[PDB]
């Protein structure tokens, strides 16, 4: 279990809050720099609020970047 196992979003955390926190979890971890993006997302998937989760669940296949997905859940939600 890596660092960002500890890190799910709180029933009345705002989901920029806990980007932030995951994102310094995943970056302060062994995770070589060319893995942090693809793990962060993942990490969105399945560690955001549900309601969230949901959002990113049926977002566009062609949102590939952390930016892209916060982006659309800030505006989305």
């Amino acid at each position: 279990a890596g660092p960002w196992a500890d890190i799910m979003q709180g029933p009345s955390e705002s989901f920029v809050d806990f980007a932030n926190r995951l994102i310094k979890a995943v970056e302060g971890s062994n995770l070589p720099p060319s893995a942090r993006a693809p793990v962060i997302i993942d990490c969105f998937r399945q560690k955001s609020q549900p309601d969230i989760q949901q959002l990113i669940r049926t977002a566009p296949s062609t949102l590939t970047t952390p930016g892209e997905i916060i982006k659309y859940v800030l505006d989305r939600q």
